[PDB]
Parts: structure tokens; sequence; C-alpha cells
């Protein structure tokens, strides 16, 4: 427990609600500030945006390789005025070209598809482009921890090529032989806001460690704090060393 101990010792200085979940395919182990928001479902912003590549390729309404071409009318962030594959979306976490596939996919598929994986409470409300980002979708960090932990290990219910192709659209760094795959979000438009950082590690032979960084989150808040902090658990608890 005295690793258990160290990993506290990093939220003392964390003044927001937060809570860090850890899956290793066996047990689930919560850490944080305020640790009921493990089982507490939140909207999951742009985490969703793996479950909504996979449902796109797994029936087939995009392409990996396929260009996602901006419109011309500029968006949010000028940063998003331009093409992107989904990978390269998914790491500028670019949510206009994630509505655009949400609106291929339509509201009937993607229903039955999030019903058929059971992802959250599978709801989606009217507007198929909103409802990751507003509600009425919701998810729990354990139900997060337990989605990405099987998309590392290839056990979800989408065709291998399609989960191995989402894998590597979250491949962020490695270290040695040891890889970090992990999506960000920021539900700003709820209350309270909900920050994310969900993930895993790789190991060389082939074990995972799945985590989710859930917090609160408010306006003005340090962009890099919920990876920051992430890398700092994963440090302490001996899965992701500096």
């Amino acid at each position: 427990s005295i690793i258990d101990q160290n990993v506290q010792a990093l939220f003392n200085e964390i003044s927001a609600d937060a809570v860090f979940v850890t899956y290793d395919g066996q047990n689930i182990k919560k850490y944080g500030t305020h640790l009921d928001r493990a089982k507490t479902a939140y909207i999951p912003a742009s985490t969703f945006k793996i479950a909504n590549a996979l449902i796109g390729l797994e029936n087939h309404k995009a392409t990996s390789t396929e260009i996602f071409k901006w419109d011309g009318k500029p968006r949010f962030f000028k940063a998003w005025d331009k093409d992107f594959t989904l990978g390269e979306a998914m790491q500028a976490s670019t949510v206009p070209v994630y509505q655009e596939l949400a609106r291929r996919i339509g509201p009937s598929l993607m229903q039955s598809e999030l019903q058929r994986i059971g992802y959250g409470n599978m709801q989606i409300g009217t507007e198929v482009d909103q409802f990751w980002l507003k509600g009425p979708l919701t998810i729990t960090p354990i139900q997060e921890v337990k989605f990405v932990y099987d998309l590392a290990q290839g056990q979800l219910p989408f065709k291998p090529e399609v989960q191995q192709q989402v894998k590597e659209m979250l491949y962020v760094e490695r270290r040695g032989e040891n890889r970090l795959y992990a999506k960000s979000g920021w539900g700003m438009a709820v209350d309270p806001q909900v920050g994310w950082y969900v993930g895993f590690v790789e190991k060389a032979d082939g074990q995972v460690v799945a985590f989710a960084l859930n917090m609160q989150m408010k306006a003005g808040d340090d962009i890099a704090l919920r990876k920051q902090l992430s890398l700092d658990v994963l440090d302490k608890l001996g899965v992701f060393h500096y």
C-alpha cells in the first residue's frame, strides 16, 4: 500500500474533485480526491471519439485513410480549418470531423450500435452530432476503463482491423517498448464541467493497464493538467516510469 499512498499524495495538491481508475483485466482500483466519481455517469465528451471511430469504420461509413475535407466554414478553433483523416482529428480532437462521421452513421445505427456494445447509458436523444457533448449520453469512469482495456486487447465486438486502426489513432508515446495510448476530453457545455484522460499502457509482453482520470473542470483550468497528472500517477504506480 505505500505505492497507493504515494499516488494519493499527488492528489493533495489538486483542489478539484477527481478520481483515477485503473483496470488490469482482473481488478479495478480507484485513486484520488473523490472516489464515488468512479461509479458516477458523466457525459463522455471527446472520449466518445473512440466509440464513434469504431462504429464508423465497422459500418463502412469511413476508412482510416479517407480525408475529411474542410468545407470552408470557419470552425471553433482556427486549428480545425483544414483537412483531416480520422486519426489526425482524433489527436487534434477535431469535433466537426466526428460530427460529420456521426451524421453519416445516422441516429438509427448510432443508437442500435451503442446498444449492441453497452456503451454507457446508450442514450443519444434527437441530435446525432451533439449527444456526447451535451448529453443525454453518459458513462462512468469504470465503464470507460473497461471499454478501452478491451480495445487494447482487441476484445471489443468489432472487427480486429477496426480495433487496431482506432487503437493506433490513440498512440501518444513510448518509453522502451511500453506504449501509452490516450484520449482527452473536456465537456464544457454541462454543469459541472467534466474532464477526462482515458487510455492504457501496453507493456512489452502484451500486458495492459487501462486508466481513466475523471475530474471536475472549470473555466480557465490548465489544459495540460489532465495529462500531467495522469502521467505522474502512472509513474508512481510503476506502470509508466519517467
